[PDB]
């Protein structure tokens, strides 16, 4: 009796160990449980001293048989867990690989965005300048019209005043854009503010209207010249656009496709996380979709960016990874399922044995 | 003696339970261990029957004292774990909240990208058409020059042939762009391919050169008209650009800032994951950086997009989340540290007691 106590108590050493080898699956966990077992089939052997029923009746046969059976499966249950962890380690490693690639992809998208903007800006500038001169043309014209339309010097001076700020504004806006071949035009735009200003401050007098009329006429001349200069810039803008437009269109198409790809790469990282954190076939197939999505994006890019080195390298890095992961994911789903079922039955075995051995003690 | 066996064996029931309440921290785990304890201080009480040394000498005092002490801490160690899990649940919940917002942010960035392109395309089209007419102008001119420069009908026909494909190409390219006010111009561009073609096929004859000379002259006229039309389109392009350029610049600035923000939102999701998966103060402070980065991005956007509803709502949703999480993260670091230390000492207590109680058995 004090020996059945010994067995039941020694068995509890096994129960614990096994639970640890299953809750956890440390290597020491295993050894611990394997030692607990050998010493238990020792203790359970000394109990074998007592005999009652022999072949006709022997429950403890069941336990010693069990204990022997379970001990055989320990190492295989460890390689199962040890193998599942290796697949999960690799999945994490490959997601780091993909993240690294997505980074280069993003750097490239940025490069491409910059390159578009730079090219799109050549004509933008040309057209900004075209408008400057056309605003100057339009201004000088408004001045000549409204001043020369004023009858008295009082109102001619009034009108000039209203427009006097714009005269310097216009000069600063167009100074650098001024055709260097022209020289009187230069004189007009720069001298204008001082002259007209002075006339405004100076009290109505002899020749104040002469001077006004002179600049009303220098402005009309300038207006037509600046209009021509503007159309000069416009013609430029159209040549330079037309000659970059292909390049730009082509890059916006690549850059769009790059952003698309980078997005699907992030969709992988998300789906993979769900997979790793709930490793069913369900999550596997969701992750598989995200994979095919990246595969599309890459073939799409492959057409517009065939020969674009970065894309060649990106596909060279990406696709072998995805291929490995598609298979690795299947493997992991499987090993994970085996691990859980075997770890289930294993625990079941450690409960049939307790049930059985509680038995003998019930029998006393 | 058979009672010390009872205690040591009953204690092993406790050892296991406790380990489960610590490896795991299920509610049933707790109850299990709390039941294992009450019955152990029962069994350890019957052993109290034996007395040896009394106050002068009593190790089992140590165990029964222990067992009493540990039992008191169980529930507090559970609320510690129960509280740590609540913080981790909320962290995950708030990351879902942020992800949801990042989505709206991305939809908006897309909206804005579309809106730029649409606006940037008004002038692009105008300039594409401007170049079409200027290519047509240039073509008709090349034809008049090279044909009319040819002396004999043989080479006049030769030259026309070379240029004959372009005549229809040009017609299709510019047809819709043709100023409807003009009517002879219409006649020339459309009639051209047929007439010139016919002249080419028809064998050199009387009036073949007359007909050529007629179209050489209709082409020069058309050339100057198309050049004017082109400059018409150009002028349009410059007005329409200049009148959208502010809108476009402003949107590219918002869209850039939106993409920037969305990026920092992803940086949070990453840092948070590292935090959750290694919940040290170190990872907390890294996540804190990602938070401040988002906070910047939002104030930046707040200036360019002040009044942009979507941004008002985004900041209204984002910032309270980040605030909660900054504090929640501190809390979690703390509770997590307490949990681990207390769960450590708890296990230590279940080892001093085994050491002590192994003792009495050593004493026998
Ligand atoms: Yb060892
Ligand atoms: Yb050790
Ligand atoms: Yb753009
Ligand atoms: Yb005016
Ligand atoms: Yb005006
Ligand atoms: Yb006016
Ligand atoms: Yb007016
Ligand atoms: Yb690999
Ligand atoms: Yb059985
Ligand atoms: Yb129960
Ligand atoms: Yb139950
Ligand atoms: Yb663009
Ligand atoms: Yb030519
Ligand atoms: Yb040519
Ligand atoms: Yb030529
Ligand atoms: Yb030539
Ligand atoms: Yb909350
Ligand atoms: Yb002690």
């Amino acid at each position: 009796s004090n020996s059945v106590l010994k067995t039941l108590s020694g068995f509890k050493d096994v129960y614990a160990q096994m639970n640890n080898f299953l809750q956890q699956t440390t290597d020491e966990s295993r050894r611990m449980l394997k030692d607990a077992i050998v010493t238990q089939k020792e203790v359970l052997a000394e109990t074998a001293a007592q005999v009652a029923g022999g072949n006709g009746e022997d429950e403890l046969a069941a336990a010693i048989a069990a204990t022997s059976d379970i001990e055989t499966r320990i190492d295989g249950l460890w390689t199962l867990h040890e193998g599942e962890q290796k697949l999960r380690a690799e999945t994490r490693a490959d997601l780091e690989r993909l993240a690294a690639e997505q980074a280069k992809i993003n750097e490239e998208a940025n490069r491409l965005q910059y390159a578009v903007r730079k090219d799109e800006n050549a004509a933008k500038t040309m057209l900004r300048n075209a408008e400057k001169l056309m605003r100057a043309s339009r201004f000088y014209a408004e001045f000549a019209t409204e001043v020369s339309g004023a009858i008295t010097v009082e109102e001619k001076l009034k009108v000039a005043e209203g427009h006097f700020p714009a005269i310097g504004r216009t000069q600063r806006d167009i100074f650098v854009l001024l055709p260097k071949g022209e020289k009187s035009l230069a004189e007009t735009v720069n001298s204008a503010s001082g002259a007209i200003g002075a006339l405004i401050k100076t009290p109505p007098g002899p020749e104040t209207l002469a001077g006004l009329s002179k600049y009303v006429d220098r402005f009309r001349t300038a207006s037509f010249r600046l209009e021509a200069a503007s159309v000069g810039k416009m013609r430029e803008a159209t040549q330079i656009f037309s000659e970059l437009d292909g390049k730009i269109a082509g890059t916006e198409s690549v850059l769009t496709a790059t952003r698309r790809l980078s997005t699907s790469l992030t969709d992988i990282q998300i789906a993979a996380a769900a997979f790793l954190g709930t490793t069913s076939e369900e999550s596997r197939k969701k992750l598989l979709d995200r994979f095919l999505a990246v595969q599309s994006n890459l073939t799409t890019l492959r057409g517009i960016a065939s020969g674009m080195s970065f894309f060649d390298q990106a596909a060279g890095a990406l696709l072998p990874i995805i291929d490995g992961m598609k298979k690795d994911g299947l493997a992991l789903v499987e090993i994970t399922d085996k691990r859980t079922v075997e770890f289930e039955a294993a625990g079941a075995a450690i409960n049939e044995i307790w049930s059985d051995l509680t038995g003998f003690a019930e029998q006393q």
